[PDB]
């Protein structure tokens, strides 16, 4: 187990997101630093309300079996998506203990920034899950798409997976 195994998911449906920009430049930081292949996958790519046969490939058995997770969303109605939430709403309450999970969020603006703390970490927190320390919120300010202050808080938030696996990565029943 010399490389840990990275997933990624961006509640973004279109194309050419700028949230999928954002997870697609944090594996690359955590795979270059410890990784192999991580799994990066738009919710285009999911089975957006429609499990049965579809592409959980890309949704649910690679990001359970994951040891470090990157998650994001872009801020509607000073929130998370919907389509984000019915991915979550799928997990089982307790599937996702003593995992690594980085959050990220998109917006507008530079408004808006508590999505960090009481929108994702309330819902990581519902599984118990090892919330790192540095959630990022970046604006419309990017074009590996990315611009100033916002790349050394995404650098120095991978850092923090490998900080908690050392010396070789040292009522209710699931």
């Amino acid at each position: 187990m010399p490389g840990p195994r990275i997933v990624a998911f961006a509640g973004s449906w279109s194309r050419p997101s700028k949230t999928r920009s954002l997870v697609e430049e944090a594996a690359r930081r955590a795979v270059a630093r410890f990784g192999g292949s991580a799994h990066v996958f738009d919710i285009a790519d999911l089975g957006p309300d429609f499990p049965q046969d579809g592409p959980h490939t890309r949704h649910l058995d690679a990001f359970l079996a994951a040891d470090a997770l990157i998650v994001a969303s872009p801020v509607y109605k000073g929130s998370y998506t919907g389509l984000f939430k019915h991915f979550i709403d799928l997990i089982e309450p307790v599937a996702l203990v003593g995992k690594p999970v980085l959050l990220a969020a998109t917006g507008g603006g530079d408004r808006h920034a508590l999505v960090i703390e009481h929108q994702l970490r309330p819902v990581f927190g519902f599984f118990e899950a090892h919330t790192l320390a540095t959630g990022l919120y970046v604006s419309a300010s990017d074009f590996g798409l990315a611009s100033e202050a916002a790349s050394t808080r995404l650098d120095r938030a991978v850092a923090q997976f490998a900080a908690h696996l050392s010396r070789h990565d040292a009522h209710h029943h699931h």
